[PDB]
Parts: C-alpha cells; structure tokens; sequence
C-alpha cells in the first residue's frame, strides 16, 4: 500500500495510479517571475462563519479535521471559481526538519508545512462525483513557516496526543477554521490534481502568497504522530509531502501584481 517510505513513496505511486505521470499533476514549483498577473481574477470569498467541525482523525498518512458538508455552511466562492464549493476537511503536510515539508514551493523555497482546506463543487451533489470532474474540487493551500505561535492552531495541537496512531479519531467540535488564515488573501492559481492517491486531476489549486507563522513547539507536535497503527513498530509521521511535478502545458496565474 502506498505511503511516503523508500519502498512505497511518491516515486512508486505511478505503478498503482498511472495518472501520477499525467498532464496536470500537483504540487508544482511556483516561479514568481513567470506567473502571470490576471486582473480578471476576482477576490476570494471565504465564508466560514457557520462552519461545523465534526471529528479529527489519523488516517495513516496525515491527520484531518472533517466538517459537516450537508448544507452550504462553510463555502468558498469567487477567485477563479464558478459556483459554490463546500468545505469538507482540512489536513497538513509537514517535514522532519523546518526546511522542508510543504508540497508547493515558491521559487524553489520549501516551507515547514502546508495546510490544505479541501472544498467540493456543489453542482456535482457529492464529493465522490466531484473527484471525477475537471472542476470538481478547490483546495486552498496555506504555507507555514516557523516563528511566532499561531494561537488559533493550538486547539488542534493539544488534541494530537489522542490520535497518535493510524485509525484513531476523536470528537472535535466548535473549531473555527478562520483562525488559520493569513491577513491577505492574495493568491496564485493553477489547474492541478490531488497530491495523494488516487491523484485525480480534478482540483483548482488556490495557493496563498502570505504564510502563517507557527511556533517550533507547535510544529514538533505534528512530528510525534505515527504512520503505524497501535501495537506496530513505531514510525514517525514526517515528510508526508509529494515533490513538485512538471508544470507541462499550464500557466500559473496571480491575483496580484
Ligand atoms: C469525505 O471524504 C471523501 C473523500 C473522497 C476523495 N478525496 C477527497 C479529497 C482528497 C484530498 C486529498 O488531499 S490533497 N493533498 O490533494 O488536498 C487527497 C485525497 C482526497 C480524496 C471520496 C469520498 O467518497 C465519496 C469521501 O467520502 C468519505
Ligand atoms: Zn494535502
């Protein structure tokens, strides 16, 4: 089964998921001097005031927080998007060291982690249908750098003890994802894919320019999670990131000059 090890990591995924070598794979390096400013791009509209978080879960490749997506409560619209996209979950990718961990890079610069807020296009009725469509998902990507603590992340950090190993989950209600956003919503956007299997090419990526800062004590709490299930050999959950993929016939657009 796929993972991030020497014998089952990203260089192996194409054997089980041939689309790994496709035409619009993610993540990519964002070359800031060749991205094109597009003044026709609208500002993002993030409406998370009514968000309802449900559960936090160790799925063996990351941890994720899931939201009620049975109504239009927490939605994303605007930017490069047509229509309304509902927030489903968020999760992180992080490194073993502070110099790596993000999936996207900016001028080859790696950040310590990357936050993905996953949304699906309500036109398609359910997330399983949306993953089959070129515009089915919109993932909002936020870089993390190590510096001052982010207070809005601490309630995530404090519960990770209870989901240390694969398959553990816990109630995680009343979490407000607005505490994870930078002050600016300036962004880059390009058409791309899921960065884990099944690697479906169904994603409009929206990558924010402005990182958020997190403290060294916060990020190293991420590094104490396990890939393994309970009662197996311990293998720390670090470096759960896919390296940058060829841009091929794609243009990265910027919302800002
Ligand atoms: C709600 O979770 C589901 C996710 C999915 C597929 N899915 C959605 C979002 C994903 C985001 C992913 O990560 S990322 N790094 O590209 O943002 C990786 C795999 C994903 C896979 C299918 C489902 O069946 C209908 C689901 O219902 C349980
Ligand atoms: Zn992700």
């Amino acid at each position: 089964h796929w993972g991030y090890g020497k014998h089952n990591g990203p260089e192996h995924w194409h054997k089980d998921f041939p689309i790994a070598k496709g035409e619009r794979q993610s993540p990519v390096d964002i070359d800031t001097h060749t991205a094109k400013y597009d003044p026709s791009l609208k500002p993002l509209s993030v409406s998370y005031d009514q968000a309802t978080s449900l559960r936090i879960l160790n799925n063996g490749h990351s941890f994720q927080v899931t939201f009620d997506d049975s109504q239009d409560k927490a939605v994303l619209k605007g930017g490069p998007l047509d229509g309304t996209y509902r927030l489903l979950q968020f999760h992180f990718h992080w490194g073993s060291l502070d110099g790596q961990g993000s999936e996207h890079t900016v001028d080859k610069k790696k950040y310590a982690a990357e936050l993905h807020l996953v949304h699906w296009n309500t036109k398609y009725g359910d997330v399983g249908k949306a993953v089959q469509q070129p515009d089915g998902l919109a993932v909002l990507g936020i870089f993390l750098k190590v510096g001052s603590a982010k207070p809005g992340l601490q309630k995530v950090v404090d519960v990770l003890d209870s989901i240390k190993t694969e398959g553990k989950s816990a109630d995680f209600t009343n979490f407000d994802p607005r505490g994870l956003l930078p002050e600016s919503l300036d962004y880059w956007t390009y058409p791309g894919s899921l960065t884990t299997p099944p690697l479906a090419e169904c994603v409009t990526w929206i990558v924010l320019k402005e990182p958020i800062s997190v403290s060294s004590e916060q990020v190293l709490k991420f590094r104490k999670l396990n890939f393994n299930g309970e009662g197996e050999p311990e293998e720390l959950m670090v470096d759960n990131w896919r390296p940058a993929q060829p841009l091929k016939n794609r243009q990265i657009k910027a919302s800002f000059k």
